[PDB]
């Protein structure tokens, strides 16, 4: 398993404090040789922002990869025609992002990265994480699972008694999922037992 | 009919000046003993906002219930794991909110309240109010009507000659709809003749 | 209201013994001057069939109109290119027929009549009658209601306490629905109170 | 766990030789006290049929339960208004039956049993078994999983390397799934590891 | 072809620098006699904005038509009950706008113009322009194409080898598409060969 | 372009007399070296059938290929686990077959061949031919176009003035479409101008 020479986009959705489960996977991809471009859902700074106010997570991304963080539509768009990715990852993918992605809405820098990658016939790999995955998001998920060029990090119910509709990916399986996606395949078993 | 001990969330969507049809129903729930938490789609104040600039509707909510208005994602999220509602109401539910809700988008404090309530298997009760309900919103509405744990305040065409696609709930039926939802039932007749 | 010169197809779906609610409407159309062609879902005779074995309903159709009953795909198909209808009615339209029609299946003579009429941009008017209309059929119904050239005989819940998902058309409104459909309009109010 | 006094319908879909995985579960329900009515997708005899020609599976059903096999639309229909079930099971539910059920088609005695049970607000429990469950059937499955009164026998991928889209229920979990469905609940974990 | 007396709304979605393909068509409508109201997706000025900072495109709209630019929900809403359009155009319609429109979301001034026009039974004409039109947006597009009162400027693949999912309208066909829409018809051929 | 060693299934749907447009393409595949198995939607003989009663089309298939015609579910099923195809073609694919296929119904030998091929991750290539393709079938078509392992023989409107919703494949492009499908690609341009 070797991503030398590969340009992988890594988009993060949802609350900043849930990224401790995926940043170690971003770090593994860089260690396996990938050039990793981070994508995020909002601007990382306002005119207003002061010296050491930036949350830890941004600093952590900057310690993993020197690729500029894509945090605007303008910055995301060239990943279609100019600087194409070999693969785009979205992890964690929240319920809101899942239903936007599944319904062809593309109103965040992350979803624009995904759209720009799909434009070229290249793979998008998603790590779901939502408590409505077996409820209102079920059709969205299964729509994506069946769609050309879209692949899922293996997933399962994380707490069936307390959150019976919740599905969450095994983030440790991310590199393997990318490796199979780059060959045009869904990595298997896609359904796993979480913890 | 008695809601003593019950924690009901009451989310408002759409223009602030359409809430005169639902605030009297919020007031009835409090009078019937419910603890009512209001949810709204945007922040109720900016840094900028001055003394008596706040619109009447906010003041009116504050006269009905002392529960803090949930006007942010941060404030809405604990209604899943920490402070669960027995029922969430969304009334009025606009066409835009209807199609976001039906498609699993959860990008407002109101929709997060609904998602957090559905996470726990608890009921959400909606009062539709849109002029495209029998047009592009029809599938969204019927999707929701058939979905586990989602119930509709009885509704009908409010002006068939002038707005032939428009459906609006009879807001006076809200408490009865909550009472049936808390038993796992859709209150009937769900189709009524408006005015 | 005058259908002189108009060629209206009248398809019947579901059990033969439910047609007592629509045959009087077929008779009114003929009395208002329409040329009415009946369409049915299966062959009206097998090689096997004997003299007075044919059910009353067939005889009743034959007393209303002398147009040959279209009971096969071969017989239905020319209503596209050769003998086009000005309007096709499907009443009663069962839940099974509703979900086939809504999903573009066309495997009965009735649905082929509808397809052949839609091919030409001409109206199809449906009278629903199913106990799952507000359940699994809801999306199918609302899909059809929003689709070009498809119109609904006004309908409502026929027994909300006992069959809460059931919607049935007011068959007496059929001619009026045809009249509005021929002008490109849905007759209003489309939602009525049944009995 | 006790089904004394309960009338459970048990519909079988697909090839006759796949019923060896569900007949032992039909037998457990009878042993736990249920009155079990079998439903099947076609007529069990033609005029033509001879003495010992009937396949073993029919004989096996007849050894488990003395309730007449419902093998026609006429026989299935009274399970709505006259002889209502407390629960309807469909197991195995093939891909074809899954997509008919999910799309509101009701053109077999089994699907009519399910429709007649849903008419009354009563539960239907399904055991999927199709090699396209994570492909074209994915949306159908997730639609059903989210729909009022429909519940799934826990399921999983039965051979991810060879049939990566295949999901099959753990049929041994059927009684437990019925028990939770009768209380209005999906039995959990709904996602399991097959064999 | 003459639009004298006609009030046509012209909404623009997506990047400001893609409007050079549609402004000449806005200009033709005014030259053919239409009163053209522009609709845009965001506010055209902030408190902050300075003298000659406004992008060329705004100035260009202002040279074509003196109707105030509708750039807010408040400004768009009266096009339902007070100042109804005879037709609303959305061109270019981006992938994001397409999937919002198709899913009944109405959270921009442009989509509110479209909703307000559909409320009245009046036509909306769309010019698609997205690189995912034959991918994730395909169902949205075909949903709209089949929906009452919605019509498409003829379109085709603009670069099948490089962007195989991309569909873009022939903007030169816009007036003809409006003319047919005003008669209740889709202008044909709707599928063309781009450049 | 060489199909030596390749096992291609060729399913025919719709009226027997429309196969003159695809049998020459079946013949080209055999001439290019493919082993071609025909699939059809019904049994090719009844007990009843007499000597020279069989329609010309059957004889014509038998002159092109000696592979037994798969005309039953029993015969189609082994193309999953025992005798897998490298590709399955469905041409012509009627509107009825399109909406069954798109909705995961698998109730004909042709659709079972397609299901059995998709089970293995292998390509299915479809040639649409229906007068409702841009109407009620639009979502079905676009669903299939976006689905893993499904590819379309290039298609277009065959008579936009007379049948404005009609799409039909250019059957001459079938081999090229198979060649690209076997590499995991949709052959381009997929949208063409018919005749």
């Amino acid at each position: 398993m070797n991503f030398a020479g590969k340009h992988v986009g890594f988009g993060l959705t949802g609350s900043h404090c849930t990224y401790h489960e995926v940043l170690p996977q971003m770090e593994r991809l860089v260690e396996l040789g990938a050039k990793v471009t981070p994508f995020v859902t909002h601007t990382v700074q306002t005119t207003d922002t002061k010296f050491g106010e930036s949350s830890e997570w941004i600093n952590k991304i900057k310690q993993i990869t020197e690729e500029p963080i894509v945090d605007s539509m303008v910055k995301a768009e060239p990943f279609g025609p100019k600087t194409p990715l070999d693969c785009m990852v979205i992890a964690p993918m929240t319920g809101n992002s899942t239903s936007k992605f599944a319904n062809a809405m593309t109103d965040s820098p992350v979803l624009m990265g995904a759209k720009a990658t799909l434009r070229n016939g290249k793979p998008v790999v998603v790590g779901i994480s939502t408590n409505d995955a077996l409820g209102l998001n079920g059709i969205n998920i299964m729509r994506l699972m069946a769609t050309k060029n879209i692949y899922f990090i293996p997933f399962g119910q994380d707490n069936p008694q307390v959150k019976p509709n919740s599905l969450v990916a095994r983030m440790e399986a991310l590199p393997e999922t990318i490796e199979a996606a780059l060959r045009g395949q869904q990595y298997q078993p896609v359904l796993i037992e979480k913890f």
